[PDB]
């Protein structure tokens, strides 16, 4: 895996735009702050996800060059789990977002049990303590690992989307089902494509195009979710006003009809 090889410039060089981007956001996040926008997006939610993505950027050029265990270890360790957090906070706030603007009177008393067992900070906790399991005991034993991490991703994408699914009438600001669709769609193409791969194939530079893959699935998933909102805050302060999302969300609840 040559360090001056055409495919290799490339990736390295998205990898760079990605650290960038992810960068200028956390900025735009933490100057903008105690404003709607970035409450809605989840709060200290956004942060968490966005310095693990900074931290997988980081540790792209690891994953080119001369084989090691360290390298082989961490091409596990902090991409997919990466790919795992990503998805499991956007479908957490997906699901709060579709509870608090529905199902909270059709659903009344399992409302004061998912807030009151911390639900928010527990589900996301038991995603990372069963991922972590299935990452040790796949190492025990290409292909193979890699369906169960790619069927555990995708439960947890098509377990956002079949919740977002009902909220396309959702205001704008949370409203995620374009993101959603996109995102699962790229994933799971990827992931397939990338399967039959690496069975007929010549071997070598396969790493190069699995890295590419899913720096690719990165740059997607940071830049699908946090882009327009930075979009909207950047160029649109009218639009981030808290009298505004007051008069939005006003505006959706009690339709004209």
């Amino acid at each position: 895996l040559e360090w001056h090889e055409a495919p290799t410039i490339a990736v390295a060089l998205l990898a760079a735009l990605g650290f960038l981007s992810t960068l200028a956001i956390l900025v735009i996040f933490w100057r903008h702050f105690q404003t709607p926008i970035v409450r809605s997006a989840g709060g200290p939610m956004c942060f968490l996800m966005l310095t693990l993505l900074l931290v997988a950027y980081m540790v792209v050029p690891v994953y080119v060059g001369p084989p090691k265990v360290s390298t082989c270890l961490c091409r596990q360790a902090l991409f997919p789990l990466c790919f795992t957090i990503c998805i499991s906070c956007i479908a957490v706030r997906s699901f709060q977002i579709v509870c608090a603007f529905k199902m909270a009177s059709r659903f009344p008393r399992a409302y004061s049990y998912w807030v009151r067992y911390q639900g928010p900070y527990v589900s996301m906790a038991f995603i990372t303590v069963l991922k972590m399991v299935i990452v040790v005991i796949g190492m025990l034993a290409y292909r193979n690992s890699l369906l169960f991490n790619t069927s555990l991703d995708l439960l947890l994408s098509v377990v956002g989307f079949s919740f977002a699914y009902m909220g396309k009438e959702l205001p704008t600001n949370y409203n995620e089902a374009k993101f959603i669709t996109l995102s699962m769609t790229f994933y799971f193409t990827s992931s397939v494509s990338l399967c039959t791969f690496m069975s007929a194939y010549s071997g070598v530079l396969v790493t190069i195009v699995d890295l590419l893959v899913t720096v690719l699935n990165l740059l997607a998933i940071s830049l699908g979710y946090f882009g327009p909102k930075c979009y909207m805050i950047l160029f649109y302060p009218e639009r981030n006003t808290p009298a505004y999302f007051n008069s939005m969300i006003q505006g959706y609840t009690m339709r004209r009809d």
